């Protein structure tokens, strides 16, 4: 039953049963819809990994094993969104921030508003990234930073002119660390469309 | 892969709906959302038409097939991206009962970041336009399989039902669309083009 | 607060093509009752609004057609949800020239919830043809859903009587004696329809 | 067309166009088939891009971009080759190996065979690699190298039972560089399958 699933799917990834897991995840789909089965299936069970691993009842093994997983999910329901054509959004982490999930979902939602969010993968050097923001045309960076140290590693102003706006998010990141790197803020992603 | 759609027509034939699901999501997986209209619903659509048509299969059989395939493409249009702003309102002549080329069109108009209403088939011009009126509507677009339903309407029907009218479908051509006031395409592909 | 109460803001989220709030309404509507209460009190109920509101004049056939079709949509998902059983099916349709798929569907669905495999085929199925897919899939029975009454009109006495092992019969355009003519037996009840099966468990 | 498939591919990935990109991808597949589209299409495109960044004519951005499409589209057919049940074989990098491509060609050519590869992502510290296998009870380990240096960091015999039976390929290793960690080594990866079956 739905309030089960999230149970279900954690302990088919902890035996390695990636067919369950996928047969478990497809049901939350079906039951909740796209928006749903990530609010109420992939980032609860993203997030009980992150607990049973920072109580030290699994290792990092058992977490890459659940997030290569959900990212691979992810990744399906992005290129069922579909890609349209038009300036892009540039979606990635910050340098040294090797965590993908938040930068999907804000793609992903994007997408699903009729945005062309370019999820270009993690950990992008900001020269580099301007440069292409630059040549493609870009309308917005969108930045999302799950740990709070790579941010810091940045210097005053790092994020400020990548394109005419640049966004940033996830629980690594705050207003005021957002203000001292000159990005805009935004905690909710349903509203980094509205936004634009 | 090269038989998946043979595999596909075959499950279906048995009433193997289980069977028939994963081999479509197979295809799903390895042409992509897309592809698996063109290399798999549509010639397995078309096969059983041409069964039935050459008097192979009887209705019912056909039906099941249908209803499946049919089932399958509003999954996908409904995992596409929907858009704000001006919707484009897709639908079929009067008369015309099969939906699957308009739901097609409706896809890869979602799929381009276009907001396509898909309305169900059959739709009376009159309540069709006002729809339109009401909507704000950017533009219609209908699809027709048979020729009939697009002969029995009077010269100019099309014209005036929004800012811009598509036909497209093996029961239209050019001269046709002329003759109803609307623009005429063959490619869905050329049909987002021509909006944006 | 009820089920039914979503039924104003899902309707009118659909006659402005907001189906981005349509589908999150209905939506929350599945996560706090559940999908048999969202079909009773939400799915049926707007869709009786909308038919009442087209027979009255208040809508045109587009604005119909729209709500309609994304009810068809939801419970097709569903259905499909509900997942498909091995073993002889249960062929499920209506009566030749009936278009009315919803019948049909909560008939199915209902089956499916209760581990019956009932193959949804879609609208208007010939009567031959339905016969002869049922004779060679080995089906234990057919289920037919009626909402006009003209089409079972049509139909000579007898003519459901021998399209499968049991033959159901239901839908407003359904009564007792109409089936008793035409040789099906005739229900109400979608959620009593496996148990009148007579399987197992 | 064919011939033209792969500069086609890589000009529709440097402008941004993925759904170009993602049309001419299945075009590589109705041509060539799922084996066939990684050895003229995916390999070849993804040397061209790394080719191109070593000489300096893109930049990180731009080869990011090309090789997470090309990450998804190997994903995809890692998924459709199934797995199976049984005794898995984990399929990773060394730590600070952050290229997944290699990994994940292992885990595809491993799973076509019917051996079920538990593709982990890349860069795995050892212990927790260790305590994964031995829960799973996995009969084997499988570590992709394109680069050296992260080897090279490894303590001798790091690799060494993490299972009964660990393989290390990858243009980063050689078969000097596995002895001294405790790993097979082995070139082929059609013949990887069959070196895991037999002794
Ligand atoms: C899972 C998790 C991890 C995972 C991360 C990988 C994964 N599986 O995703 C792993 C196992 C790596 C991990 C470990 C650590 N992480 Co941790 N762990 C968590 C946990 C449980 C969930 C984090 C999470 O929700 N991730 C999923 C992402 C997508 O959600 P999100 O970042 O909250 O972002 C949301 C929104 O901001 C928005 N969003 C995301 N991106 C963007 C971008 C834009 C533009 C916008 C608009 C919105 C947006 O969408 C998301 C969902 O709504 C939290 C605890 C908790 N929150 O309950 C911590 C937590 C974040 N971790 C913490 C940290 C920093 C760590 C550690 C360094 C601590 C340690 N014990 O050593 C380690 C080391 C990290 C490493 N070396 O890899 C601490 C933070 C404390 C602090 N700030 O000092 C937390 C808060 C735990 C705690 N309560 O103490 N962690
Ligand atoms: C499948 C099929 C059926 C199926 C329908 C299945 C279903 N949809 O539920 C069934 C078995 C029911 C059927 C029966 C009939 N059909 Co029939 N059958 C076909 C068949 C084999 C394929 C049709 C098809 O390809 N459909 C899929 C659609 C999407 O393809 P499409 O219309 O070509 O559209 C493409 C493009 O135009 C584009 N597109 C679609 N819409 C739009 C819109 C726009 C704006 C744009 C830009 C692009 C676009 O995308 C599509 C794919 O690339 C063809 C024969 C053939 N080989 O083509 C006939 C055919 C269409 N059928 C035909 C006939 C005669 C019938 C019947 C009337 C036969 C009869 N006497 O009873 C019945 C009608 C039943 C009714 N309800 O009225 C004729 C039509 C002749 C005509 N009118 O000119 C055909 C051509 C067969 C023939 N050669 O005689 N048929
Ligand atoms: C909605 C509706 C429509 C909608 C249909 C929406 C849709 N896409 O399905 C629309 C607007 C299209 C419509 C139009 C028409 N319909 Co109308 N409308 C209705 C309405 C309001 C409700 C029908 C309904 O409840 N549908 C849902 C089904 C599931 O309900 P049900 O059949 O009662 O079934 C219940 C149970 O029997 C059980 N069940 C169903 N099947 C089965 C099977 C089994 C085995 C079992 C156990 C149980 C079971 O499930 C349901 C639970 O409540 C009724 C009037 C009313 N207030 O009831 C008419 C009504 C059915 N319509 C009617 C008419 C006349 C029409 C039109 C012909 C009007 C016209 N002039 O064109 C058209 C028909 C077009 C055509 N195809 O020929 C008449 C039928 C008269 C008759 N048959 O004798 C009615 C009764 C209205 C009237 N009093 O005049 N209609
Ligand atoms: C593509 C590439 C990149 C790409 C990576 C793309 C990607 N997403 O994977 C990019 C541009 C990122 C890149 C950059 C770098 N790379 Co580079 N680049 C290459 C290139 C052109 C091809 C590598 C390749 O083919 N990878 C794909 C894998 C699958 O191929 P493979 O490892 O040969 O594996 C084959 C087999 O071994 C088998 N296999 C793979 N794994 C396993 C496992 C087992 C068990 C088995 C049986 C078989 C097997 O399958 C493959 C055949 O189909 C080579 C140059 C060349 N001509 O080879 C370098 C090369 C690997 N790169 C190199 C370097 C130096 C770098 C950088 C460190 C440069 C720098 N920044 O200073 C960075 C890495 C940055 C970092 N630390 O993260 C060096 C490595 C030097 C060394 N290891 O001693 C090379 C050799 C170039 C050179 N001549 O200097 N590179
Ligand atoms: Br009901």
């Amino acid at each position: 039953r739905p309030e089960d699933l999230g149970t279900g799917l954690l302990e088919a990834l902890l035996r390695g049963d990636l067919a369950g897991a996928e047969a478990l995840f497809r049901r939350g789909l079906r039951f909740w819809g796209p928006e749903g089965v990530l609010e109420h299936l992939l980032l609860p069970v993203l997030r009980e990994v992150g607990e049973a691993w920072h109580r030290g009842e699994i290792g990092v093994a058992e977490e890459h094993l659940a997030s290569t997983f959900l990212r691979a999910r992810l990744q399906e329901l992005l290129d069922l969104a579909g890609f349209p054509p038009g300036p892009p959004v540039l979606v990635t982490t910050p340098p040294g921030e090797r965590h993908e999930i938040g930068a999907m979902l804000a793609a992903y939602h994007l997408r699903r508003k009729g945005v062309p969010a370019l999820y270009l993968g993690p950990d992008t050097p900001l020269p580099d990234l301007r440069a292409l923001a630059r040549r493609l045309g870009a309308g917005a960076v969108v930045l999302s930073a799950v740990l709070s140290e790579p941010l810091r590693a940045l210097p005053d102003g790092a994020l400020k002119d990548l394109a005419p706006r640049v966004f940033l998010g996830g629980q690594g990141a705050g207003p005021e660390e957002a203000r001292r790197l000159g990005a805009e803020y935004m905690e909710d992603l349903k509203g980094l469309a509205e936004a634009l």
